[PDB]
RNA sequence: CCAAGAAAAGGACUGGAAGAAAUCAUCCAAGUUGGGGACUAUUUUCUGCCGUAUAGGCAG
């Protein structure tokens, strides 16, 4: 079977908000044109966190 | 049969100028290292002639 995955709406607006709040490691990807990608994404002005976890090698 | 499949970040460049770290000084006093002791054993090197000769040369 052939699957396609797509981001979830409301799961990726609760996550910029607990990263800050919370005090988890993060970093952020930018995004150019951010009126062309989503309501999120040019309310954050083209800057969107996500979590960092490396392995400890 | 992998958030699957493909991919050239490149080209150029003057950090410079100038300067005083200085004056002073008490480490001292005492002191028991000691007592005992096998380098030779199953070793290998003897016996002679010439030569003034413990020199130098020789047979077995």
């Amino acid at each position: 079977c052939v699957v396609t995955p797509v981001v979830s709406h409301a799961l990726l607006a609760q996550l910029q908000n607990v990263v800050h709040e919370k005090k988890l490691q993060c970093t952020y990807i930018h995004h150019d044109h951010p009126a062309s990608v989503g309501s999120l994404v040019g309310a954050l002005g083209g800057k969107v966190a996500v979590l960092d976890y490396p392995p400890p090698v």
